């Protein structure tokens, strides 16, 4: 099976890529497997895997760290989130990106049942899986529970059975068969949550897989609209049907290649102690436990020798920046394009701790519309803000065509230079605002509300006559002849890709 | 004669650092000799020592660029900085500033009048020179003017004698015997030239030394107090009185060790185009020439073999922030230090294109004062943005003890998480601002007041109780032997200073 396709073929394509080590001595899940797991993620080492995980037992589980966190080389920086896409390797952010919303404009392909699958070959029912008997990590010495779930897919359906959503929200061990875990809104399974509450007949029937297939798992951190099923939109993405098997103790579909699958029911009535967990901000709270929603496990099925994805998130670079900002940061172009907004290219710049995004604007269209900063900062900020795909951005930068979006330097030097405090941006206190980033949940205001600006670093004559200065830079500062001579004689006169 | 307090031997010692390329074929001055300094900066090469100028004359000049510029190994990052004051080449920042600051609770130590020096070995009086036909620069291709003065002092004295200000303020060829150049508030050179246009009898007198004293050149960009002569401070810093000879045509004392000194009288009457040059914030805007201070020349002096300092700035990184932004950022720490301010440390991030500087407050005095964010951040922003040392800063940037203020990725880092946009700053409008800036003097509002933020990246309990949070990373989310055991088994397990 492909890569892209088939979560135990992307383990493979690593190797071969020489990026992965094996690690096949015992690790610990208390603390160790993540231990060198954030280890790889702050320095872009090759992903671990951990072959030899100390409470292993009759097959589950292995563990494979950092799956989509960057590479070292800037040449192939982004080949981890190439190799989940069939890109590749050399794969450029904006050729990534573009990949995600491809399928924004094709028809959904929907996915086929098949009979049986890899994720069948060992189950374990009610009576013979203990979830506080695997080897389910610590992954920060002060988190509320072992974290099971860093790198799955929840699938949940709405109660009309019209929408299937795949996302990645936490979730750790409550006890031998519950796990606690963040559900909060507007998320797509908050979303659905509520259908079942208000209905009030049932628990929400609920699955989730680890290991899935790697493009599956780039939609389920990806905030594609209200009510579009993920997966039609990554069939329509790679070509492709995916190919599901049901659930034994449901009517879900889990792909038919999950490495393992937990089949149960997310309660519309219980909760239970959840967190703190070191999150995407790079913090912990000690002590922060408070009560998040509450799964029931029924069922266990694992491939054979199944292997756990997990990412070992906080300070840079994880997946929770490479992955939650990008695509974040894609959804937010294109609804921004389909306002009519000058927008041709998006990105949060790990730079912000993914909590801007910066914007770049076709000032040949902006000086067309023939409006203020005020004016265009306004229309971008309601735009975004009163969104779901804005939900995890707090900062909005503005730039025009001369920045690359996705060079933090570049953005940091246009924000510090072009756009003047206060004067030059709108504050949003209307807005959702998003309770994980410390300066809200822990900070001095409204933990869900407000915390909001746009900054407009497009400077005046980019929304009149056009761009009226050169940057002072080797680039733009030097004819092309001179440029090409200095670099020709350059080794020759003393001085110093893949 | 030691480097910090001899240029000439400054650029054996940078050779003998193997930190410097000689290049003695011949070097076009008009942009050539800009350019392979500027591409220098952009990736911490070595200093360029340009030995065959095409165009020079009798002696009239070699020119060494990017000499407060970085080196690329992080060990000796600063040792070009280093090197300007006797410290060690792997100094840290630190250090440096420190030394910069030792000088402002120690006596002054008058300068040494001496009968003569390598500054007298040539001459040419005002029958014999043509500042047109020396090897002036053109720094980048839209300057107005050939900016022979990028990295000399002028030297001018009040009127009643008792304070000789050495400073570093960029001046161009306006024609023969005659240079435009910034004269500015707040800046020294203007306060003294406003006392002797107060007086009303004669223009200024004054001198531009070049190639003067490593020590005393770093002392000239830095805003050390109104009415302090430099050349004291910078004795008590080295522990040496400066030696200094006379001018020949005025009674000014100039660096007896000096590359080249321009004599002459900056005009109390007379004005000329000046700029537009491509400045520290990394933009020029083409034909943006305006009226500057114009200085006439009466007598040019000069060492055998000539060498003139020149800084090709623009983007990051070379002079305009290596030692602007450092240097002010030092004068700031001590200012907050004697308004009773908890402040340990200040820095300037280059990431901010030294437009912010970063306070780390020691966060157990902020607690004993019982004080407020709202309340705090007026105070400090009360305190520097009403000071010279706070003219070019636009952003303060307040962090918790945990902050290296010299690390900008954890600035960037404590910002982005820490403060809340709105509710957490206080800007101020009816301060002076700093028009050099893009968006101040080419931006939306009054180029020269206002424009100016305080960013509270302190977390609440940092004034209350004390810090309750870990980071979310290797260094804070797992216990000392469990790291000790990663890193003692890295390379082993398979994975990758001077
Ligand atoms: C990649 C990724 C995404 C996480 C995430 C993580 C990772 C690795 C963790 C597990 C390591 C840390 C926490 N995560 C949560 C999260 N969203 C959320 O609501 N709760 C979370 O607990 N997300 C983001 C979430 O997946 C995106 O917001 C999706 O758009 C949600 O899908 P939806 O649009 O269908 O609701
Ligand atoms: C290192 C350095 C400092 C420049 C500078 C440059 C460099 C290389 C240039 C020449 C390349 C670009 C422009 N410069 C100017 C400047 N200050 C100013 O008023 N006008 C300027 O034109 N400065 C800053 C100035 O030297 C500091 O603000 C000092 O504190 C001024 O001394 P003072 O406190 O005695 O007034
Ligand atoms: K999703
Ligand atoms: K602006
Ligand atoms: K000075
Ligand atoms: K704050
Ligand atoms: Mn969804
Ligand atoms: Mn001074």
């Amino acid at each position: 099976q492909p890569a892209h396709l088939c979560f135990r073929s992307f383990v493979e394509a690593l190797k071969v890529d020489n990026d992965l080590v094996e690690i096949n001595t015992p690790i610990d899940p208390n603390l160790e497997a993540a231990a060198i797991t954030r280890r790889v993620c702050e320095t872009n080492d090759k992903a671990p895997l951990f072959n030899n995980l100390i409470g292993m037992k009759n097959g589950l589980f292995r563990i494979l760290g950092a799956p989509g966190s960057l590479r070292k080389s800037s040449a192939d920086r982004y080949g981890r989130l190439a190799r989940h896409l069939a890109l590749p390797p050399t794969a450029s952010m904006r050729e990534i990106l573009d990949k995600m919303l491809s399928a924004s404009d094709m028809p959904p392909i929907p996915p086929t049942i098949v009979p049986t699958g890899p994720c069948k070959e060992n189950s374990l029912d009610d009576s013979e899986f203990d979830l506080t008997e695997l080897p389910v990590p610590l992954i920060h010495k002060s988190d509320g529970g072992k974290y099971i779930q860093t790198y799955g897919m929840h699938i949940v359906q709405s109660p009309d059975g019209t929408w299937t959503n795949w996302s990645i929200a936490r979730a750790m061990v409550h006890d031998k068969n519950h796990l606690t875990g963040l559900v909060i809104p507007p998320q797509h399974i908050w979303q659905i949550h509520q259908m079942w509450k208000k209905e009030g007949r049932s628990d929400v029937p609920w699955a989730l897989a680890f290991g899935v297939p790697p493009a599956a798992i780039m939609a389920s951190s990806m905030p594609i609209p209200d009510g579009v099923t993920e997966a039609g939109y990554v069939g329509a993405m790679t070509g492709s049907s995916l190919e599901l098997v049901k659930c034994d103790t449901n009517d879900l579909y889990v792909p038919a290649t999950s490495e393992i699958v937990l089949e149960g029911t997310l309660s519309i009535s219980e909760t239970g102690p959840e967190g703190p967990f070191g999150e995407m901000h790079g913090y912990i709270f000690p002590g922060d436990t408070h009560l998040g929603a509450k799964y029931k496990v029924n069922r266990i099925t694992y491939r054979n020798n199944a292997i756990m994805p997990m990412s070992s998130c906080g300070r840079l670079t994880d997946e929770t920046h490479t992955m939650i900002g990008s695509l974040a940061a894609a959804e937010i172009r294109k609804l921004c394009q389909q306002n009519d907004l000058p927008i041709t290219d998006a990105f949060a710049p790990f730079e912000s701790q993914v909590t801007w995004v910066a914007l770049r604007v076709d000032t040949e269209k902006l000086r067309a519309m023939k409006t203020t900063s005020e004016g265009f900062r306004k229309r971008v900020g309601d735009v975004v803000f009163n969104h779901k795909a804005g939900y995890m951005i707090h900062r909005l930068v503005l730039v025009g065509d001369d920045i690359d979006v996705y060079e933090g330097k570049d953005v940091l030097w246009a924000f510090s230079t072009r756009c003047r405090p206060g004067m030059d941006e709108t504050l949003f206190e209307d807005v959702r605002g998003f309770p994980l980033i410390p300066y809200m949940g822990h900070g001095n205001g409204p933990a869900h509300r407000g915390g909001k600006v746009v900054s407009d670093a497009l400077m005046p004559t980019e929304y009149t006559t056009g761009r009226n200065w050169e940057a002072a830079d080797f680039n733009q500062s030097y004819p092309e002849d001179l440029k090409q001579k200095v670099l020709d004689n350059w080794t020759k006169m003393g001085f110093s890709h893949h």
